[PDB]
């Protein structure tokens, strides 16, 4: 271990978009937090930086059960590294993809319930997350996720994000997003399209829309029709639900108060 005033940095637990996530044991109050640490250096070096105080503001707006939260922030201006700690949320992430044990509808309706309200929190505070995907739901001990990783969030004025390119995820990404062609898109309605990837792979472990190929997964989302496989059986108001939020047209894909009052997410 290493010693960082109170706290006592343990094993590395997670690695995010950006920097690391360590275990962290604070002696002043005996409890463990999650501390990410970031080298403003190694940063500096990846643009070829004001964002990750941009990452602070935002966090630092954010108090809601199902979003993490950031409880204190080290950063000396005379040091290479800046230090985040966090409220742990001790059972990790709820899913990595692919994987062999998917939930059931049951599991992923009650996962998906408190996606709904951390995502409708976000939006509400003016928050696109802009990296919704299993690995970054992390399971409290309390058994209900929280929504993590905030490293490519975007702040907004008005009523929704103006965007005219975004970072993301490659499979996780809106078809609107993927196109070669000067356009401009909504933010909120690029979180439903990720929310709606993340219902999928909850139930099948596998990504709607797949490929090793970058430009071939690119085109799969734009243009291939979305499919069930034959099992696992599911219901036709999940098919539906899922169908509605990976609308291809973000125009009338289904928004986040249609979601929560769909019939799937309220039975
Ligand atoms: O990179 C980030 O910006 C980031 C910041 C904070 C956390 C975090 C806050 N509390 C936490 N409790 C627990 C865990 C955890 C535990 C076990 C395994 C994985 C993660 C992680 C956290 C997580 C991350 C990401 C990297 C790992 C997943 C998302």
């Amino acid at each position: 271990s290493m010693q960082l005033n109170q706290y006592t940095l343990k094993d590395e637990i997670g690695k995010g978009s950006y920097g690391v996530v360590k275990l962290a044991y604070n002696e002043n109050d005996n409890t463990y937090y999650a501390m990410k640490v970031l080298s403003k250096k190694k940063l500096i070096r990846q643009a070829g930086i004001e964002q990750v105080y941009q990452e602070i503001a935002i966090l630092k707006k954010l108090d809601h059960p199902n979003v993490v939260k950031l409880v204190e922030v080290l950063d000396d201006p005379n040091e290479d590294h800046l230090y985040m700690v966090f409220e742990l949320v001790n059972q990790g992430p709820v899913m990595e993809v692919p994987t062999l044990k998917p939930l059931s509808e049951d599991q992923a309706r009650f996962y998906f319930q408190d996606l709904i309200k951390g995502i409708e929190y976000l939006h509400y505070q003016k928050i696109i997350h802009r990296d919704i995907k299993p690995s970054n739901l992390l399971v409290g001990e309390d058994g209900h996720i929280k929504i993590a990783d905030f490293g490519v969030s975007n702040e907004f004025k008005g009523s929704d994000a103006l965007l005219s390119n975004t970072v993301g995820t490659p499979a996780f990404m809106a078809p609107e997003s993927l196109s070669e062609t000067r356009k401009i898109f909504s933010g909120k309605a690029l979180d439903v399209w990720a929310m709606g990837v993340t219902l999928y792979c909850f139930v099948f472990g596998q990504c709607p829309f797949m490929d090793e190929r970058i430009m071939c997964l690119h085109s799969k989302i734009k243009s291939q029709a979305l499919e069930f496989p034959d099992q696992p059986d599911i219901a036709e108001d999940l098919k539906d639900l899922i169908t509605r939020m990976l609308d291809k047209n973000p125009e009338s894909r289904i928004v986040v108060p249609e979601i929560k009052l769909h019939p799937w997410v309220t039975r």
